[PDB]
């Protein structure tokens, strides 16, 4: 067949990224059952509408109209009722707990209940989507579809299909993409970090150990590749919005002992309520239209050897 009709989505998990899919196909004008299973999760989902809101509104300049986004809070149903989330659904996309057990459980009541038209995506980037693809019954139709934070501005859509993906659904998964306010690319082969990962994680991990080593301050690492590479964020900019949350449970993940130290002293200024530029403060200090006003001098090393001493 194929998949070319995308008026009705259904999204599995309204956490972080689950709230900012939501919204960014809302936005769009396409409609949104927002599922969840445990209620108490959907009970304080209009925070998650206010929070991405402000986003928008620093971010996006003309963009964000305050009705489209009105609008767009009109067009999703929260839902507690797979099988009414699933109803109409021309594409699901599931971003639950990084959890395979969970996944695929998840997904086989989503093969079982959806439509045959249903495009299947997953959002995951801690696992592979060939781990839990054929828990859906229908691997020629499951994909991966892998967003960035803060996704109304860093607006990428890396499609990525296994070796059972059937090209229709790739093919759809990029138009549903361009039709939600994005820049679709294909990753053509099944990788674990996709594109932005496989490039981003060597890359911070370079500049937090030139920190974390007492080679330099954030601020310096972060000049250097502006300039030197002509680019307006280097890795200590791209952390503040990352997240500190996401990143210093990364570099715990790794269990190397200056990764450890790196991921404490991020704890340590979340701790502070400065955990990015959700917080207005991380490595940088930023204003309410976005704007950094230089970096937070309290990072830089003086006379100590490392962050640590």
């Amino acid at each position: 067949s194929e998949f070319t009709r995308f008026e009705q989505v259904a999204v599995l998990g309204t956490g972080v990224l689950g709230s900012q899919i939501i919204m960014q196909a809302a936005y769009h004008g396409k409609k949104v059952m927002a599922y969840d299973a445990v209620p108490a999760a959907l009970e304080g989902i209009e925070r998650r509408w206010a929070w991405i809101r402000q986003g928008y509104e620093a971010d996006l300049g003309e963009g964000y109209d305050p009705q489209r986004f009105d609008e767009a809070i009109a067009r999703i149903t929260p839902t507690s009722d797979l099988g009414e989330a699933l109803a109409d659904a021309d594409i699901v996309i599931e971003a639950v707990p990084e959890n395979l057990e969970l996944k695929r459980k998840v997904w086989a009541q989503v093969g079982e209940l959806a439509p045959a038209t249903t495009l299947f995506a997953t959002n995951t980037s801690s696992l592979l989507p060939s781990d839990f693809a054929d828990a859906s019954g229908h691997p020629e139709r499951f994909l991966a579809l892998h967003y960035a934070n803060r996704i109304w501005a860093q607006n990428t859509a890396e499609v990525m299909g296994t070796a059972a993906t059937s090209p229709e659904a790739v093919a759809g998964a990029l138009q549903f993409a361009e039709e939600t306010g994005m820049v679709p690319v294909h990753v053509r082969k099944e990788i674990p970090g996709y594109f932005l990962n496989s490039l981003l994680i060597p890359w911070l991990q370079a500049g937090s150990k030139l920190y974390m080593h007492g080679v330099g301050n954030p601020a310096d690492i972060d000049r250097t590749w502006r300039v030197a590479t002509g680019n307006e964020r280097g890795p200590f900019q791209t952390y503040d919005i990352v997240g500190f949350h996401v990143a210093a449970n990364v570099s715990r993940n790794t269990g190397v002992d200056w990764q450890l130290g790196f991921a404490e002293l991020l704890e340590k200024s979340i701790a502070e309520g400065h955990s990015g530029v959700a917080d207005g403060q991380g490595f940088y200090r930023y204003g309410p239209d976005g704007e950094n006003l230089g970096p937070v001098e309290d990072w830089n090393l003086g006379d100590k050897d490392t962050p640590l001493g």
